[PDB]
């Protein structure tokens, strides 16, 4: 097994395009277990304080912005290696440098509307976990496909 | 347009099947408006008072054990006609009886397995929506598609 | 066999939704044949005369207005049936009406949004193919299916 | 639970159209267990053997020659009331009769050609898989999901 | 933002085996705008001008001829480096070469049937787009999305 | 074309998690031809012998175990480079190092339950073959895009 647990964030354009349930699937059929699911207009205090290490780039402030102007999905996913695996399902920073088959890499277009965020390091998770969601909405079960999903 | 909202639900074998994406994804592809959306264990008082309209029958004591056997997801969707419609695209109550198509008709086989509640009506649909969530977690926005959508 | 035709047309809503690209799919994998496929920016001139037997009715007015509003995706589909089938696949002319599977029921939600037109008729189908379409823009080949497709 | 087992065949048409991995999607995304899975040339005795009850029709001469052109894929699948919901998954015998949602409603257009078969009666059932299937050709496990499709 | 055009053409095979709506999908997921749309039985003049830079190579007469061969779908799609990034999205000239999640790589096998063309360049985009379609036939609009879709 | 041949099975965790429609479709769709097919409990022995390049490894007594713990999907598939682009749409032997778009990449974790096998030679592959299927098991046909997926 493993409860490795990663934080993803659906963001505004990717609430506002529909590509949510994709998005969750996408995790689902992989054999991550969902941990957390919320729903939020995410406040700017929260977003400043998310995207901090990045308060020095010339993007920043439009950024902030476009996290607060729409509603995001917050999920926590479970398993081995989720933190490195959902990046790279998720795909490079920019959708044009995202694969094919990718989510980045199939749904969107330019980097400042790249439809989705998920933790760098199991460092951001957990921080990013503390961030968003209360310990009591972090959910825990076992799936019942577990002992084929994992030896 | 139309602010009318339902309550739906994935049961716990919705969640446990890997269904929440394929869900989510058929209400979004709609055109249904995706209001709240929370990652839960439903307590046995809660569940209660969700299905206290069948307190009085055989199932009862059943269909609350297993809604609090496992996670559940909790929505609230808008749309014009969402409460009737909504149950349109869940099936029947029965599996046997929903048709091919439908969420139940497509993904289950047994009423006691039926992996997903919608409201029955709209005085209901707006009492589960007061019982699962508190109005501050009820997302404000404006589809991107609304005049699309809408006349 | 049969090569009769019909002309499904993808409303402007359906173009904006995206929906394009799977209406087309689904009478693809249903094995109807790609007649003609053109991409217009029509005109009221032309809307008129297709909606000639609603001037009479309330909604015409706007209708054209709608119809007129933005591009949409004309196309004619060869096969047997391919007339009143295909009216079945894009479900009632009122979404809410129209069963989960079919690509109204699936995909919109008013009746005044309703994403696609199709021929009530091989009467108007004909009628309709001329309006939109010339002979040279129609294309004649043989699907390499044909003899599965039918005895 | 339920082992009532169903014999689905997809048809030569519904092989050489490609459409044998989404059939099979469709019947385990229900919920319903695979039991037997086999692709065959099947002999004309078979076919006459199978489609007995049909010999006084005036297609039957080119039905087992159509059924005997191709590869067919033999199936058996597990489930409750499987034989019932199965033939309503498949549709009705004519594809022009078949509802969207559907298998034959979907992928197929005309009843000579409509890509698969399912046993109309347990007794069908039985019989059919008795001819079609050796007893250790169908297999016995449990699926990991069993106590969230059944109560 | 960005309204660079490229040209994409499903070749006969393409259209042959079904991927029209799937392809068209894929571009409209991934945010890209079609621009115009048409469904020609190109003519082998029209493909030289096209293949002018292969004429010196030992293929060029028989592609031509496969181009020839069946009616294609040929189409512009308007969007952010769709001439570039679409071609990641078509995967590698040679099918055995291209990735899956790719178009070719998840559709199809020889390089001589990769049910595809794009367009190498902007160069050659404006070169290609122009000999296939007239302005006329082009569509201009604006995407319900455009703001999620680019900042 | 090609008349090359590769061996794949779905392993009992593919087989358990509901993979067996989706990954024959993806081999289809692909343009390969389905030659062989069987449901079956595959034998330690079977195993031993299909492994049996393996039998100096730390985790073959595991994956033998594992094989043999639930009931596999055994396929035969027909086409040009099969053998090598087979195993490119598996992905690499870890799930970890697959690509999204790749079957293990998009559907499971762990090295051990990696739900699929692939031929890794054309030697492999023969022996692979002789091996699970009597020759006369494996069914000759052609496709009907034959022509359309090969020059
Ligand atoms: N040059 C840019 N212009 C606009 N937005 C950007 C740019 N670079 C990064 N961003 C946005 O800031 C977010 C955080 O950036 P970064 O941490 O570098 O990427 P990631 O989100 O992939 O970890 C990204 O999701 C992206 O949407
Ligand atoms: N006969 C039954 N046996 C077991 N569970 C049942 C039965 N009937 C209903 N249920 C469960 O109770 C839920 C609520 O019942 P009801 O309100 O009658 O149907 P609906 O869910 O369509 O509103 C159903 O979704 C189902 O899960
Ligand atoms: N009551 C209505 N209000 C607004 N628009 C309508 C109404 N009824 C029909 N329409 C529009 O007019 C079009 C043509 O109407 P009609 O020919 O009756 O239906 P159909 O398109 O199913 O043949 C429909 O596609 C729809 O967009
Ligand atoms: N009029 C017809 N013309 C050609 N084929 C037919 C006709 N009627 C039935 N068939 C074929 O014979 C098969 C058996 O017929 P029947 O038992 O009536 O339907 P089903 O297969 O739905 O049980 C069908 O699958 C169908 O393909
Ligand atoms: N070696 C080859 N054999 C047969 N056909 C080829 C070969 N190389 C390229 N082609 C065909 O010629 C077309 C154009 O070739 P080229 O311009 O090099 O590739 P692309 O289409 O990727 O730009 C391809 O789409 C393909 O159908
Ligand atoms: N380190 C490992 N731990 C557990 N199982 C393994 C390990 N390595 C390989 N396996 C299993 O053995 C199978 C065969 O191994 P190998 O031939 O090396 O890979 P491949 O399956 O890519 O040919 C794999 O598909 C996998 O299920």
């Amino acid at each position: 097994a493993n409860c490795e647990r990663t934080f993803i964030a659906i963001k505004p354009d990717g609430v506002q395009r529909g590509l949510v349930g994709e998005i969750i699937k996408r995790f689902e059929q992989k054999g991550f277990r969902l941990v957390g699911l919320k729903f939020m207009q995410a406040s700017e205090d929260l977003l400043k304080e998310h995207y901090v290490d990045l308060k020095d780039r010339p993007f920043f402030a439009g950024l902030v912005k476009y996290m607060h102007s729409g509603p995001v999905v917050a999920m926590v996913w479970e398993g081995l290696n989720v933190v490195k695996t959902g990046r790279v399902m998720l795909g490079e920073t920019n959708p044009a440098d995202s694969k094919p088959g990718t989510i980045r890499g199939d749904f969107c277009i330019q980097v400042g509307r790249n439809i989705i965020h998920g933790s760098d390091s199991v460092e951001s998770a957990e921080k990013e976990i503390g961030l968003w969601f209360h310990p009591e909405e972090l959910v825990d079960y076992t799936s019942c496909a577990q002992n084929w999903i994992y030896e």
